């Protein structure tokens, strides 16, 4: 109910003088450097922990409680790797036992090296359609049948390797928050512009078509003109079949989520439908009958390892830096839901060296890149899936395929492949709706997101990331760069201040001025500040200091002349007649008129805001303190400390008392490395609150 | 000397409503369509005035003070303008000339539509050098000696069209405010990286070697390698002319500095030495003696209008934008200085178009772009230059050589035009004493000048400044980062709180948290402000709420079988001892712990913090409310607001009250239409200081 104070006044240097500040250390860098040579045996313990998770959460296993559970949850993810592989493939261009590949090695590596317990290591589409892109280009500018699919192959093991070389680097040197770059507006819209690439890049195994490779700028129009020039020689009954898969597909789809808790397991629909296409077309033999595509004969092994090229390195280390980026970001977004839902710590560094090394090894055993889906993670934490055995089991699921019955994927069609991927499309593709909700929350999030769906869409997956990272950046400044200033009044005659347009019956004291501006002042802001302020007190104050530095030239002219008495009353002017004319000063003489003014000389005070002798004349003022309020100020810049100090001066020389109000203790500490205060300029103009300025002001001219 | 206050204890709400505030009308973008073209009488001659700058300052003209001064001021800058076009053009790469024509067209224009008293507008050196690349580029990707040089002239002249339509664009579209982008650190080592090119360039010249047509990335160190492996065929008498032309005026050069007061007039010894040079050059017949290369022969006259070509506008779009932003950036820096010293105001709009508007007919006719340069200015504002008709005395001079002097200029050295050059570096290569003075005050303006230097010297010029503006904004972010957050204490049993770390004797009302962020909370901080603030409080609520939920499921299980009679006055567990059951919840059901427990069903308050029956186990916590000083919080953003919520939200479950203090109106509006509020976060928790919080809390716990 009541609100009472009783306290002395206190300017920031009073207030410490009279309160014991404790003794504080500053850390040294070759103090700071030691920390770490140390190397006592306990924290070596730790160090080996941390790089070999495994020896860690292995011994722990709850085996009656989470074996079962791994085992089913295995075998579901499995199934769909294999599949998945297959069409991942299909849209890097190479023939699709590499996609079994990509499935295959990376999971291996990450057993051994992470720390998720959650996810599904291998390719998804996104990665697929860049790394396609990457290798096109490669091939191009390689200065001078299936001695061309010997050809893309290299190249894409290539640009793996690259990419897991540069991870690995990241994850070495601790710089595993380079995430916190990428908001989620830019994300939201990146994705759902590749979204809209993945569907047009499947049209062509739809109706079974024969495209170009095309290249960016502008990849998109040229396949979707490449296209539908040639629509008259469309295949029927690949149509048909893409079409009741995906129809079929995505009705069973959402009665798995309706019925979620009804259900004991998600039915497998992906499985069943491939099997009964495989049978069918097997069949009644429609390879022969109408022509259709099949996926066809598989050498059943291994290959053996390759040498990675430095001429490929050379010509794709740009489009290798934003693979490896887009895959950190996808795979540890995907990571931290779970972490959060089941409560275990992540730790950033080990995610990039794990993903680095098992990227490494596919290169070199021919895959291709890939970090996890959030399709089949789902599919594998859904089925309950404890552990990462869940991983192991299903890496055997591929073995298992590419060794002994990879015979009987022979007869499928690639229209069903395509169908299935198109199929996962749908959540990337409600993203729109975000469009209509930014708009009313917030107008730069809004912004963001249509910049970055545009340079996606228009220039490739690679320069649009570049151009989008940085447009983000500027709207930075963009929120900051012309702040609402404002004049504060007291209300209720106590301690409150508060705009001055916004409340009936406020108060001013008289001769002062109380200034505030929202926001930090930096380079890009010194100069709306200035004209802001200059528009708040309603003069220049160089222009005063000219002026009257001016008059003064002309009263000592007088006085020297013989027409200037110089009592101790006042300038008499024993001649009343003066003319007035102004002494043009050259362009070498005029900086002058900028300086101090010095009256020593003359006996008597020269009071500026009266009138003065023989017809002189200057402009007057009403105002004689100024309070700065900086609660809102966070950072000033070398551009900023130097501005503040000129129009602090200018104020001086004029004789206006300022203020500086509302700073904490360590914005004061700063400013002593600038080397601001000087003999003018000094730290007694520093105070608590506004209301201890007002109350200090009102006894001094009292 | 006290501060004495006594009121009422405030939150934001009630405040409100006590005091009527003042009506406010939100804007609307229909009214600044409809009245920005009112198209009034008073209003549109202040356009056609706005436009057309000459008709308001000639009229007006003080001819018995000004006109002599102009006379002698336009005399001095002419002659200087000669001898620096003719250097310029040397670092194009075409005859000399064409950069007497560029010294005349971009003048004249600038008489009619400039707003800038005191400025010398033509060529520069750091622009020529970018046109000059630009050229190269051109040629080197058109489609497939005096021929050589028709080629060379057309593209200089199609360069500058272009780039002055898109300074004119920029002028109409009032978009003048993108000097505010580029901050002065950045500038600074922009220009001495710049300048270090330049005198590299100058070599080829002073030793009189042939060098090819280099282009960027690295071009700095492929024209040095081709200068010293053939640096023995240097001509000795070039070199020897060179050294003593420069020697002599850098001398010359800090007299005028030194007695600048005892001078009527600075000492012309660029004139002086070039009669000189060029009369002994002729009388002892250097060219046939010693075989030194000479200006030679021009064509006496002007070009006919030629058309641009449409080919090169597509091969160099670019190139132009970066010549067009520097001219503007240089040109308005040099005209702000005098605006200032002199007190006249500036149009920024208006320049773009005057330049824009030079630069097109320049190109027209023949000649390259440029704007002003800062040693030439020097000379027509300290030889007592007023306005601008001192710029036009100058290119009367000019026309003068063209038309009909142009030949007495034949026997004169290049070497001398390459040692004048030279002398004029000084300034700019002085900037070098940045680097330890940036180092001492800011260490992020020292970043951003080492940056600046090395992207500049490694890419080129115009790669450079795109590269360096990029990672300035990047620095932006690096400061905000890592937010120094803080607990805050009561000092002195009033209403001052303080760093908690900070001072002897500090006191912290038990059940209460005090926590403080200096900074704007957008995307790049959010992760880090919440871990933070969980450190700070000493546990994580969304744990806490997860054991009581927990728990109150395995006391509803014995309820049920009997175990526990539960009546209204206490638990009555008729059965003494039982054994740890537990439930292990599955995936699809693990979220139900995450939910507002509801005890309705039992009768009687359950205190989480009192111990519990038969050996059930929760943490136990000791606060009861936070309090959180968003002082220093300038703005949020989409992910800042759905971050906050959160938090907010998962104290309330646990029943810990929270305050928000310190903010500003506007701030509160804003919140609203990002639907923070609901029925469980409510606008009561906004109050208008800490101390008014403190005490709420206490009279309710009382």
């Amino acid at each position: 109910n009541q609100y009472i104070v009783a306290r002395p006044v206190y300017s920031t240097n009073a207030f410490e003088e009279n309160h014991k500040k404790t003794g504080r250390h500053h850390k040294t860098f070759l103090d700071h450097l030691k920390v770490c040579c140390s190397c006592s045996p306990q924290k070596a313990k730790r160090i080996v922990l941390s790089l070999f998770p495994i020896a860690s959460w292995l011994p722990a296993y709850r085996l009656k409680e989470w074996l079962l559970s791994d085992i089913v949850s295995g075998i579901s993810t499995g199934i769909v790797a294999v599949l998945q592989g297959l069409a991942f493939a299909l849209l890097v261009d190479i023939p699709p036992v590499y996609g079994l590949y990509a499935s295959f090695f990376p999971a291996i590596i990450y057993l051994f090296f992470g720390t998720s317990r959650h996810i599904s290591v291998g390719p998804f589409p996104i990665l697929s359609m860049m790394v396609g892109l990457a290798v096109s280009g490669a091939v191009s500018k390689a200065v001078p049948l299936l001695d061309d699919e010997r050809v893309r192959v290299a190249a894409a093991a290539s640009v793996t390797v690259l990419s897991g070389i540069i991870q690995l680097a990241f994850g070495i040197l601790r710089i595993g928050f380079v995430v916190i770059y990428l908001s989620e507006s830019l994300i939201s819209g990146f994705t759902t512009a590749a979204a809209v690439h993945v569907l047009v890049s499947q049209l062509k195994f739809i109706f079974q078509l024969t495209v170009p490779s095309h290249t960016d700028p502008v990849s998109i129009f040229k396949v979707l003109y490449s296209v539908f020039s040639q629509i008259e020689k469309t295949n029927i009954a690949d149509l048909v079949t893409a079409l009741i898969v995906l129809l079929v597909v995505s009705i069973v789809k959402e009665i798995n989520q309706r019925f979620k808790d009804k259900l004991p397991v998600p039915i497998p629909i992906e499985f069943i439908m491939t099997v009964i296409a495989a049978g069918v077309s097997y069949g009644c033999d429609f390879k022969n009958r109408f022509k259709v595509a099949v996926v066809g004969d598989m050498n059943p092994g291994f290959q053996p390892p390759i040498t990675p090229d430095v001429e490929t390195f050379q010509n794709t280390v740009g489009d290798c830096f934003g693979i490896a980026m887009v895959a950190f970001a996808v795979a540890f977004s995907v990571a931290s839901v779970y972490s959060l839902k089941y409560d275990y710590p992540l730790d950033g560094n080990q995610e990039l060296i794990a993903l680095g090394l098992g990227n490494i090894v596919c290169g070199v055993f021919r895959g291709f890149a890939g970090s996890t889906a959030l399709s089949r993670s789902a599919v594998q934490e859904s089925t309950g899936g404890k552990t990462q055995i869940a991983g192991l089991i299903g890496a055997i699921i591929v073995l298992i395929v590419v060794l002994a019955i990879g015979f009987l994927l022979a007869p499928l069609q690639k229209s069903v492949l395509a169908a299935l991927a198109l199929g996962n499309l749908k959540g990337m593709l409600m993203q729109f709706a975000e469009i209509g909700r930014l708009w009313r929350k917030d107008k730069y999030d809004c912004l963001i997101w249509i910049m970055t769906f545009i340079f996606t869409i228009v220039l490739g997956l690679g320069l649009g990331l570049a151009a989008s990272v940085a447009f983000q950046l500027l709207t930075i400044v963009f929120r900051t760069q012309f702040p609402k200033c404002s004049t504060l009044a007291n209300i209720g005659r106590t301690n409150i201040y508060k705009n001055k347009k916004d409340y009936y019956d406020m108060y001013e004291p008289e001769g002062v001025k109380i200034f505030r501006c929202p926001s930090p002042i930096y380079f890009a802001n010194i100069g709306f500040f200035r004209r802001k302020l200059i528009d708040a007190v309603g003069f220049s104050p160089l222009r005063i200091l000219r002026k009257r530095n001016k008059a003064l030239r002309k009263i000592r002219k007088l006085q020297k002349q013989g027409l200037l008495q110089v009592t101790p009353k006042g300038f008499i002017c024993t001649v009343d007649t003066i003319k007035d004319s102004d002494e043009e000063l050259d362009n070498n003489q005029i900086e002058v008129l900028d300086q101090p003014i010095n009256t020593t000389d003359l006996p008597f005070h020269i009071d500026w805001n009266d009138d003065l002798p023989l017809n002189i004349e200057v402009p007057k003022i009403s105002l004689h303190s100024l309070i700065l309020d900086f609660s809102a100020v966070s950072f000033l810049d070398v551009s900023s400390v130097r501005g503040l100090k000129s129009i602090l001066q200018e104020f001086i020389r004029i004789k206006v008392d300022v203020y500086i109000v509302g700073t904490d203790d360590d914005f004061i500490e700063k400013l002593n490395r600038y080397e601001f205060f000087d003999g003018e300029v000094k730290s007694s103009i520093f105070f608590l609150t506004i209301h201890d300025a007002v109350l200090h002001i009102l006894m001094k001219k009292d």
